[PDB]
């Protein structure tokens, strides 16, 4: 009846939340994932998708990853994304601070990119884990 895409990580699951429509850039250049969409495998880059869930939309931010549909069931196997809904303000102020210190003496913008998708593994990592402990 719709569509249901999931994300998911090397280091551990993300969740799995409706849909009906994505739209994102892929290599080709345009990619549209339905939920009555056959079963094909693709691949993405580093960026962010635009999801339809029907009435609103919910764009993610995830890194280099693979992505899948298949009866209406999406596989994002990306290694380390966010939600930009749980972004916090002592985040960016965090990763604007190593960055500024990465570049100063550190490596270059490499670095910035190593310690990006580092830190985002980890915050999936943490939600993945502690998630709800009674």
């Amino acid at each position: 009846m719709v569509m249901t895409v999931r994300v998911i990580a090397p280091d551990k699951t993300v969740w799995d939340a409706p849909a009906e429509e994505v739209i994102l850039p892929s290599t080709t250049g345009q990619l549209g994932i339905l939920s009555n969409h056959a079963p094909l495998l693709t691949a993405l880059e580093t960026g962010v998708m635009r999801v339809r869930q029907d009435r609103e939309w919910v764009a993610i931010a995830l890194m280099g990853g693979f992505a899948e549909v298949e009866n209406n069931e999406v596989t994002i196997l990306v290694n380390g994304a966010e939600r930009g809904d749980t972004i916090d303000p002592q985040e960016a102020q965090q990763t604007l601070e190593i960055a500024e210190a990465n570049l100063r003496k550190a490596e270059g913008a490499r670095q910035k990119i190593e310690a990006n998708l580092a830190l985002r593994r980890a915050r999936t990592r943490v939600e993945a884990s502690n998630t709800i402990s009674s």
